[PDB]
């Protein structure tokens, strides 16, 4: 079961998330006194990454999902039987992937040999000038409600900055739900 | 023993049903408070389905009658004798039909042996906000040699072309002359 | 073609009735004899009496049904906004108007004027029945009533549906029930 | 761009008051009615009451967001000094001006087309008895940071809004952020 530890390391490694409000058009949008994002199927998620001071050239960024109810959390997060069937659409990424990267055409996807969970990882690229932050835009391709999937679970992604030898070097995690209303979902739940 | 249990699954999958009234003339009529139609034997008995975001096309909708009571769950619904004694598509032993469907399907469940009627799915028309399907229950809830007065519920399952299961609903269901009647008499307890 | 609201008090001597509740700032339901026409709130109980002269047959059933005012909306059906059709598990999302606390309720959607009803068993009672009516759309949502005025037919059916008696009144819906009726009465 | 700070009570009769604090040298908020002006301390409670004729739907929201007064800085972004804003910050932006305190349900928006900041809240209806609801403010920068407002007046425009989003009603009133309130707007009064 792997580790959701919270762990600046040694590079001041934090998240962020864009402050989007809870208006009942916006496609995301980050609770912090849930520490939960609320974002839509196969939509833009997009979650910042601060540090303290630039990694190596090499490091790299794991994304991993992981159910949050300890008698789930043995269970490999991944897509539902329907959506996990092949489309046109899938591109760069394993059709049974819960977590894709949008954007990224040096994106890299994991079945673990031994654990078998899935992951996505990317280069490290630090914030363009005039930034103090580099974003990566996610996309959960199954909805919180599917039938065979998570099925009404919820789960957990794990961040994790790793050096080009997989050491880690900072890990932060956060919820998500995937559903058609993020605004309204946030705005009920912190209610 | 095929599933009951509500899914709205990642579609949002509900069901829905005409606000008809009870009046004499009404050939069918749906209580909320018992989640439970009323129809005549053969007459058109429509479902809304509803959904918050639309299936893919080869998406299929499946109905399925169970006895409602745990002591005749496992027993097979299925018309009586005197009724399977058709409109050429619809095997006669099985109680629900779809009328008006070139495209249905019927099912014999080879390891279970229970009945099931299927229909490809179709979004709702241009102005609509639900899909309809008529059904046809071609037994009375007292024929004899069939439901013979046990309660019976419907299970509408939608699936994707592949048989994975989306979403799942249900409701009680009556077949008798009189569903105004008979509605309002039951809503009485 | 639009359904009838003249009144009838036919065999039974049908009436409707009010609280006599005044116009203090707290009251969330007044009606006006002068005006004939009940102030209430959004989703907030509004009280009915029936009134009768000799008591109903079993099987006798009290319809609601709102209808424009105004000759020039008269045949448009009256239905919540959009808005806030966007509840209790068994009234329809787009019905105005819903009885509260009675589990025998019935909606109707006419399959061919398209217009809304709620019909409840009468049930004899005190010297009045009271059903508890509730309006779930302000009278100015816009998109819905928006800004025009409605009327409440009030109906005593048999059970098998011939009439037995007719009533209406008024409503507005908004925030303040008592100084709307009592700005309304001053003009 | 500019938001509105025209005043609109609307349906509902919206106002605000404030308390009758005074200017006694230990005061920490306190507000001229002759100026509508309120003098406050840095990251100290500022109480605002909002009054109303009638009470609003279920789901209003109450918004505030601050604006530089003066016609040549309107298009400026209100927000907080560099020196301030370095990351106590809870649930709220960093770089946020306004911060709203004692409500688990705050909600905060950069928004995404003007990037102005603002903080809201549910509207909740005073208690049987009361006639008014206060909303508690702090504001985190002083008027004169450097870097920041730098010594421009600013005015804080409160918004009632329904769950939707559509405007009920608007008012507004200059904010001075500096230690000694009861000084300061004794001193101002004198000319
Ligand atoms: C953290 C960074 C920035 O400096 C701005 C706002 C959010 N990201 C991208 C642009
Ligand atoms: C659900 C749909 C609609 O939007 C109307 C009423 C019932 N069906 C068909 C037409
Ligand atoms: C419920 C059924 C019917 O449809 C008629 C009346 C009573 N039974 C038998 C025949
Ligand atoms: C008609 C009945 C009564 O007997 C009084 C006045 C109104 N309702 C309830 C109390
Ligand atoms: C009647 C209605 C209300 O409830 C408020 C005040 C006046 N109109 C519009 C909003
Ligand atoms: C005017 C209205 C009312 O009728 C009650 C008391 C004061 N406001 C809000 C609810
Ligand atoms: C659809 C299926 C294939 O045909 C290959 C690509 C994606 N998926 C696994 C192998
Ligand atoms: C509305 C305001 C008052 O009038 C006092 C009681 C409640 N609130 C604070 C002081
Ligand atoms: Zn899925
Ligand atoms: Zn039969
Ligand atoms: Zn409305
Ligand atoms: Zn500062």
């Amino acid at each position: 079961v792997p580790s959701q530890k919270t762990y600046q390391g040694s590079y001041g490694f934090r998240l962020g998330f864009l402050h989007s409000g809870t208006a009942k058009s916006v496609t995301c949008t980050y609770s912090p006194a849930l520490n939960k994002m609320f974002c839509q199927l196969a939509k833009t998620c997009p979650v910042q990454l601060w540090v303290d001071s630039t990694p190596p050239p090499g490091t790299r960024v794991r994304a991993m999902a992981i159910y949050k109810q300890s008698q789930h959390m043995t269970e490999v997060v991944r897509r539902c039987p329907h959506h996990e069937r092949c489309s046109d659409s899938d591109g760069l990424a394993p059709p049974q992937h819960l977590i894709r990267v949008e954007g990224n055409l040096r994106v890299e996807y994991l079945d673990d040999r031994n654990t078998f969970r899935h992951s996505v990882v990317v280069p490290y690229e630090p914030p363009e000038v005039g930034s103090d932050c580099t974003t990566i835009h996610y996309n959960y391709m199954c909805n919180s409600s599917c039938m065979g999937g998570m099925n009404r679970r919820p789960i957990l992604t794990i961040i994790t900055l790793e050096d080009s030898s997989g050491n880690l070097l900072g890990r932060n995690s956060f919820e998500v739900h995937v559903c058609a209303c993020p605004g309204r979902d946030r705005r009920t739940e912190e209610e």
